[PDB]
């Protein structure tokens, strides 16, 4: 079982390969809308989410809980 600071690390490493976004505009707390993901990409990550922590998501899950911080918290805490 992935700690919150395990998963937001596995986000920002997410975000990071998916926008080529140099690290230092990829925190915790930035809200979501500026990291320009597609939301085609926002949807697939909460699929790839459902494979790695096992559980039912829904499909808009990164924008509900939008930041790296919120998303992680809500996802080990349900
Ligand atoms: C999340 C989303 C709705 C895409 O939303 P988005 O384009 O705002 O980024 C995607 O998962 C989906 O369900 N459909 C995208 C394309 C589609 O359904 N129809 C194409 C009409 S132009």
């Amino acid at each position: 079982a992935m700690t919150t600071s395990q998963l937001r690390t596995w986000l920002r490493d997410w975000v990071l390969a998916t926008t080529g976004l140099p690290a230092e505009e990829i925190t915790d707390d930035k809200p979501m809308q500026s990291f320009g993901l597609s939301s085609r990409d926002v949807v697939l990550l909460s699929g790839e989410l459902e494979n790695l922590l096992g559980v039912k998501l829904d499909a808009t899950i990164a924008y509900e809980y939008p930041t790296i911080a919120a998303l992680s918290q809500r996802l080990i805490e349900g």
